[PDB]
This record gives C-alpha cells, sequence and structure tokens, in this order.
C-alpha cells in the first residue's frame, strides 16, 4: 500500500537490498541442496553401498553450511544497510519538520511522545520491512525449491502435498485471525495498568497526606489481578496456535502417509525419497507458518510508517515567506489585540492596544487572569497568530522573517534549556562562530557568570558533559543575557526566578538588564517591589 | 544466586513449575518418539513394504502432535500462572515499599523510571526465568532422551557426537562473550542517542530564538550516523554468531560421515538408524544453542530482580514507631531537623528550638532561597528531614501523632494530581469515613465548587474517567479545601498559584480559606497580604 512513499526513499539504496534475495535464494538452494544429499546419502549410500561416494558428501554439506553463512552474512549487512540509511533520513525529516512543527504541535503531545515515536518507530519501520523481505524471500526459495525436490522424485506425492497447502495455509490463516482478534483492547486496560500506577506514583505526595494506602493498595490489587489475567488470556491464545496449527498440519503429514494406500501399493519411491519429502514439509512447515504472520505483522509496521507520515505531512510552520527583515529597533505595538491559544478560551488580550517605544523597556504587567507571558511566546509568534494586531514599525503580522525576529528578539526566562557543548558555545548559538570567546569572555564578564566558571571545569571554554545539572539556574539566566549581549537584540523577553540565588547574582542581574534595556527595548517578568 | 530470595516467593506455587516439567519431558518425548518411528518406516514400509505399521505410524504421529498440543498447553498455562502471581506479589510489595520510599528517593529517580522498573523490570523478571525454566528443562529432556534413541541404535556415532558436543558448546560461549562486550557497548551508545535527541527536542523554545536549527541537523545527522554503524555493527555480530555456529556443527556432522565410512566396515546400521541420528543431531542443534545463552539469560532476570529487591531493601521510612492514632491539636515544636535533600550546597533554614503558636495561621515569607514549600514539606514531615525529630508540644516525631499528623496537619497544594476515581470519593480519599455525600455538597457549598459539579456529569456524585483534564487547576485546589473542610484539620497547609484563574474564583476561594484560616491554624503560600 503506502510503499508507494517509501521505495522512492529506498530507491537509491535499491540495489544492495536487491542482493539480500539474491544470497538469500541461495539459503533454500542449501537447504533443498542438503536435503537433496540425502537421497545419494540414502538410496545410494546404502542403496548401493558406495561407501566410498560416501565422503563426497561431507564437503558438500560443509561447503552447503559455509554458503548459509555468508549468505546470512550478506543478508543482514545489506538489510542492515537499507534500515541504517531509511532510518537516518526518516529521522533527519522528523527533525527537519519538528524544526518546522510550529510549537502548537506540541501543545497536543509530550516530549516522551515523540522520542518513542521516532527511535523506537523509526527501528520498528525497518526492521519490519527488513523481515518482512527476508522471511518472503525464503518463502518464494524454499516452497519453490522443496516443490522441485519433490517433482522431480515424485510427481504423485507432490501433487498430494500441494492439494494439502491450501488447507494448512487457511487453517493458519484462521487461527491468526482468532489469535489478533483477541489482541484488539488489550492495549487498552495494560495502558490503564501504567496510569494508575503512574498517577500514584505521582500524587504520593497527596498521598500520603491522606495516607490512602489501604484504599491505593486495593487499586493496585485490582489492577494487577487484570494484569494477570489478560497476560493469562494473551500467552494461552498465543499458545494454542502452534497446536492447532501442527494439528492440522499432522493430518497434512498423514495424509502423506495415507500414500500408504495409492502410490505405495504401486510401489512409488524409495525409503531415502520419503524421508526427502517429510524433511521437505517440515522445511515448508517453518516459511509456511511465516507467510501469514508476515503480512500481518508487516502490515502494522507499514501502518506505523503511515503514521510517521502523517506526523511528516502535518502542516509545518505556515509561513507563505515573512519576507525579509532588516535588524531594526524600532517599536512594538498592540493594535487591538486578541489572542486564544486553543479556541477552548477566551481572547486572552481582550482588545488591548500597547506602544512599547524604542528603548523604553517595559514589565510585567500586574492583572488577573492574564496570561501575557505565553503571549511573549507569541510575539515571539510561536503559535499561531488568533487575531488582534501586533505591529512592529508600521509592518504587519508576517512580514516578519521568522530568523530575522528571533534574531533582533531575545528571551530570558526562568526556565533555561542547556545543550551538551561548551557552554561558552552554548551561549554562542548564532551560528556558533562570529563571536571570539574573547568577546565571549567579555560578555561573561558582563554576565558576571564567569564566578560560577571558576567553579567549572574545563576553564573558560567550559564543555558542560551532561550539561553539567549543577549549573543553577540564575547561573543559566547570566548565559542567556549573555547570550543577549552577543546578539545586540533590539527586542528582548525577560523573567524572574527565586529557586536559589544570591544578592550578588539578582543585582548584577539587575544592572545588566538595565544595560540592556538601553538601546533595545525589554519586555519583563518581575517579582520585584517598585519594578 | 538471589534464587535464594526468589524461590520462597513462589514455593506457594511449586505445583505449577512441576507439573510445566513434567509437561516438558513429555514434549520430547513426543519429539524423540516421531524421530524414532521414523525408523521402523525403513525398517518395513520400505524395507518389507508392510502396510500396518504404514498405517499404525499416522495415527501415533497425530496422537504425538496432540500430546504437543497438550504439553504446550499446559506449560504456557501453568508457567504464565507463576509468571503473573509473582509479577502481581512482586509489583505489591513494590507499591508497598514504594510507599515507604522517601519523597526524596522518589526525586532521586525519575517517575518515569519507576514506571519503566515497576512494569518492565517484573514483566522481564517473569519472562526471563519462565523461559529459564522452559528452556533447561526442555533441552535436558530433549538431549538425553536423543542420546538415548542414538544409544540403543548406535554406541559408536553416539560417542562421536558425544566428543564432538562440547567444541560446540565453547564455540557458542565464545561468541556470547562476544554478544556480552557489544551489548554493553550498544546500550551505551543508544542511550547516547535517544539523551542527544531528547536533549534537542526539549530546547525547541530555544532552538528557535537562536534559529540555529542547521546546527541541530548537523548534530543529529552525527549521532544519527553513529547509531547506523552502532546497528550495523550490532547486527553483524550478532548474525555472525549463528553461521560459525553451524560451520563448526557441519564439521561434527562431517566427523559423523568420517565415521559412517570407518564402520562402513562393519556396515551395522540401518538407513533407518543414519536418517534417526542426523534428524536427531540437527534437534540438538535447537536445544544446544538455546541452553547456553540460557544459562547466561538468568543473570538478565535476576539482575533486574536483584535491582527490584534493592529497591525493597532500600531504606524504606524510617521511624522509631510513630503510633498516636489519637487526634487534637495542640501547637507546633520543631526540634532542629536539617535540609539537604539533595546534599550539595549548605544546610540553611529557620533553626527554631520553639514553638508556634495556636489559631494563628502561617502566611508565606520572602527571602533568599527560603525553600518555604519544601520547608513546609517538612513541617508535614513527608518528606524525610536530614537529621531528628520533632518534639511537638513536648511530644518527639512519632511521640506526636505521626500518621494521625497527616489528619491533624492538612496540606493542601496548588497541583491537585487526583486520582482517576468519582470526584465525590475524590474528596474522601482518605479511605471515606462516612463522610456523606450531603458533607460533600455542603462543602463544595462552603468550597463554592458546587458550580464546577454542572461542568461535570454523574449527578452530585460527578466521576472523573483520565482525571477529567478538563478540569482545571483552580477547582482542584477548591477540592482539595472542601477535603480540608471534612477532614476538620485544627492545623492545615494551603497553596496559592496564578496560573489562570478568575476574579471571583480568587475571592471566595480567599473567603473559604479565611474560613479555615478561622479556628484552624494553617499555612498558607500566598501572592496576598490577606494575611
Amino acid at each position: 500500500q503506502t510503499f508507494r512513499r517509501l521505495w522512492p526513499t529506498i530507491a537509491p539504496f535499491k540495489a544492495g537490498l536487491i542482493v539480500a534475495g539474491v544470497a538469500l535464494i541461495l539459503n533454500a538452494a542449501s537447504d533443498t541442496f542438503m536435503l537433496s544429499l540425502l537421497k545419494p546419502l540414502l538410496d545410494d549410500g546404502f542403496g548401493k553401498t558406495d561407501r566410498s561416494v560416501l565422503v563426497w558428501m561431507p564437503l558438500v554439506v560443509i561447503g552447503l553450511m559455509i554458503l548459509r553463512g555468508i549468505t546470512s552474512y550478506v543478508s543482514s549487512y545489506c538489510i542492515s544497510w537499507v534500515s541504517g540509511k531509511v532510518v537516518m533520513t526518516m529521522r533527519r525529516r522528523l527533525f527537519g519538520h519538528m524544526m518546522g512543527m510550529p510549537v502548537s504541535f506540541f501543545d497536543k503531545q509530550s516530549t516522551g511522545t515523540l522520542l518513542s515515536r521516532i527511535t523506537y518507530d523509526s527501528e520498528q519501520v525497518a526492521s519490519s520491512s527488513s523481515g518482512a523481505l527476508i522471511t518472503v524471500v525464503r518463502e518464494g526459495a524454499s516452497i519453490i525449491g522443496l516443490f522441485i525436490m519433490m517433482f522431480y522424485y515424485s510427481w504423485q506425492l507432490s501433487i498430494i502435498l500441494i492439494v494439502l497447502a491450501p488447507i494448512v495455509s487457511i487453517a493458519i490463516r484462521v487461527v491468526s485471525k482468532r489469535f489478533r482478534n483477541i489482541s484488539k483492547n488489550m492495549q487498552n486496560t495494560m495502558g490503564q495498568v501504567t496510569t494508575s500506577a503512574e498517577q500514584m506514583l505521582k500524587g504520593h505526595k497527596e498521598v500520603l497526606i491522606f495516607g490512602g494506602q489501604e484504599v491505593e493498595t486495593k487499586r493496585f490489587d485490582k489492577v494487577s489481578n487484570r494484569m494477570r489475567l489478560q497476560g493469562m488470556k494473551m500467552v494461552s491464545a498465543s499458545s494454542i496456535s502452534d497446536p492447532i496449527i501442527q494439528l492440522i498440519a499432522s493430518l497434512a503429514l498423514a495424509f502423506v502417509l495415507y500414500a500408504a494406500s495409492f502410490p505405495s501399493v504401486m510401489d512409488s519411491l524409495t525409503a531415502g525419497t520419503i524421508t526427502v519429502v517429510f524433511s521437505s514439509m517440515i522445511a515448508l512447515m517453518r516459511p509456511l507458518k511465516s507467510l501469514t504472520n508476515v503480512n500481518a505483522q508487516f502490515q502494522r509496521g507499514m501502518a506505523a510508517c503511515q503514521t510517521l507520515f502523517t506526523i511528516l505531512d502535518s502542516e509545518q510552520e505556515k509561513d507563505e515567506g515573512k519576507r525579509v527583515i532588516e535588524r531594526a529597533t524600532g517599536d512594538v505595538e498592540f493594535r487591538n489585540v486578541t489572542f486564544t491559544y486553543p479556541g477552548r478560551d477566551v481572547p486572552a488580550l481582550r482588545n488591548i492596544n500597547l506602544k512599547i517605544p524604542a528603548g523604553k523597556t517595559v514589565a510585567l504587567v500586574g492583572r488577573s487572569g492574564s496570561g501575557k507571558s505565553t503571549i511573549a511566546s507569541l510575539i515571539t509568534r510561536f503559535y499561531d497568530i488568533d487575531e488582534g494586531e501586533i505591529l512592529m514599525d508600521g509592518h504587519d503580522l508576517r512580514e516578519y522573517t521568522l530568523a530575522s525576529l528571533r534574531n533582533q528578539v531575545a528571551l530570558v526566562s526562568q526556565n533555561v534549556h542547556l545543550f551538551n557543548d561548551t557552554v561558552a558555545n552554548n551561549i554562542a548559538y548564532a551560528r556558533t562562530e562570529q563571536y571570539s570567546r574573547e568577546q565571549i569572555e567579555e560578555a561573561a564578564r558582563m554576565a558576571y557568570a564567569m564566578d560560577f566558571i571558576n567553579k567549572m571545569d574545563n576553564g573558560l571554554d567550559t564543555v558542560i558533559g551532561e550539561n553539567g545539572v549543577l549549573l543553577s539556574g540564575g547561573q543559566r539566566q547570566r548565559i542567556a543575557i549573555a547570550r543577549a549581549l552577543l546578539r545586540d537584540s533590539p527586542i528582548l523577553i525577560l523573567d524572574e526566578a527565586t529557586s536559589a540565588l544570591d544578592t550578588e547574582s539578582e543585582r548584577a542581574i539587575q544592572a545588566a538588564l538595565d544595560e540592556l534595556q538601553k538601546n533595545r527595548t525589554s519586555l519583563v517578568i518581575a517579582h520585584r517591589l517598585s519594578t
């Protein structure tokens, strides 16, 4: 089905994948050929007792197994080539659209969800498609090979087991249908289990506060019981298959035994031939078992890949070209501003008009049910313009190049995110260059955060391995302030945190922000008194 | 190893594993017996051209596959009985000690970590141990019965393949050590990539603000290529495992044929017997490859189970025995109980050996690194105070009513992570104690929560599936206030935030809090001067 979208993404790499099947084909050869040697092994090695000829066979078996080996080698190798490269380009395009996704994309999801999606589902698409081809190639090779074996051995028993093939196959199909139909809603209750445990863990505070230990343990117990029972159902149903499969498969073999009646009274063949027939039967039963599950589970894979596409096929940041905006100061203007993050709410700014002049910064307004803070993120256009008007120097909504804005605007927040690099370069993120560490050094002096860097390792170029989680929030605030210093961004957004900081930290931040509001209009949210 | 710890937890269910092993031995019996009846085929059905046995044996095969079926039935069944029961009790005691876990030791890890621990590690211990037993028992019975088959057919070729098998096992041991090292490396590398991807994702806001997206793409692609190569080498080695095994196995078969040529002198065996030997040998090659990595795999399960035990055997909530069921009020009298949940900076706060006045509530004070809410958490003692106890009214941490401390001292919070139950009983989380739903209505009246009942279904007994995420935080705080009303806590703690609420909401809330401040000393996180 939706392979019409993958095959192109794989098309440049087709050749190697192709190679796989070739070797995979030889697998059956080996299999068949190994089984083939049974005829001379038995019917000639002891029918004719060519004791000497028996020395030919072993070297063959060895070579054939070596063929199995090398074939498996290249199978795994090229299949993994494809698997990787596909996962590669896939996750690349993901990362892309993730970037292209406006932050709204995160309003309806969580990080962990996207981590899971990207990593797991990516790997699963490739693993699926791979095993699909792997097994499919074997089916196209083992089945027909053993068929030819029986053919050049007995047209008759061939005919029989062929007439039997539909029977066993449809049996497998229907029992697999039973299986999957039982596996519809299990995920629901399993996630219910996980989520019950989850909410209890999250709420341990309230839990202890009320000490509902007994009630919650009772809940937990019912949950565990449902877990036990549904797991029982799962494993039972799944297990029954092979019996049922082999059971009816039995009769097939038994019907092959029923060749006692018809062709054996005609002295059908020799013993070793029949040994080949039955060994071949069992061989079939390996990929026979495969085929159906192949179709099903790899349809599942392709469906996961369809989910992936939908994530990609989802619309990126809706930008018809925010044109070109030169870096500039100017003034911020609020003409008839109204905005609702979802439709769930009413206009956050209820038709509000404001003017924030050049360099004349503006602090956290004091109000009730404001939320302007997130509205600053909309001044950064992280979500969609809902209504109203936010103007920059006589220019309407989307004359505003996202890149140009994020350059010219700045954001300082209580929340700060760090990145496993040199914290200096983490500041330098504006192309990570064009700003000598010397300039970064003086910024740190202006950031007043070099004091912490003294405690930090790797000196002035502190490489924050695993981000150096020990780095306090206010340190990160000074970090972002230094970043702003490097960007000379005419527009700033600020925030005051109070987790654990010192008079030196807060007051040096005050001074820094003071210089920042100069020549560059700032937006602030603070808990101080006069400010 | 720690089976010394598991075997008791399973002992009430020995019979399960017992009948499991019985069935598994019967399964091996079925296998061996099919392979055996292979012989009389060639003995008479082609040697003497018999039909009698040529019809007998069909029915035999049928019944024997039915035995495979029923054996698999009870195997899966009882083994799952045990797996479940174990997981059940395991997760049970895991909740238990998990409730007796200090809040700090939560904050040592993350919630998701514990979710994974419980769910996965439980079911993984189960699956591991189960498959371990299944294998060891099947494998053993299969190998021994096949040995017997060869024995009553050829002392000689038996002897040979006996001498041979250890070599196979050693080759497998080597490849499994390769597995060990490549596996630890693979775990390291996949941890790396998931960390990088996530840490990039979370920063989307900042990533945009700096708009360095190309750099993120670069890092993404680097780690992607690293993953490509890592998985490449991983699957490479894991594949290469098989061919080496099958190759040396082939060499073994070759020696078997060298044998066939050496008693080619005597030529005692029958084509049947030959077929039996080789078929059985391939059989072996299934359980051998299994059992080796099985005896390896004990650890995996037992390793996770040891982690579990450590969680159990970790420091549960250590109280010298709190007791004190009776309720009252008295007053609060802290006795130097230290703060250093994460021992990083230094120990700082109030240090009062003093006492707190009755009736009068408690508000919020502003100081650097005050940590009031968590200082309140220690005031509530539900977080582990680092040192000492608390002689309240001359009565220690437990001499004053610790468990009842929850009843005596209320803990309202801004974020009320509620539970997937009836909002009515959500108020009665504390093991509903004949809090008449009439009292629920009247409290919601005293709380001014009756309006949110209209927002919900299920009459005045509103129920919230998935907590009814529709509910905004403010009315949940109001619910918790009503709960405090129900528990008639003379002492309380409250919480005021400013995420999103209305004027009338905050007003009626502060009215209800005054009522709570009335004749009940509380601790109130607030942004106002009402206190």
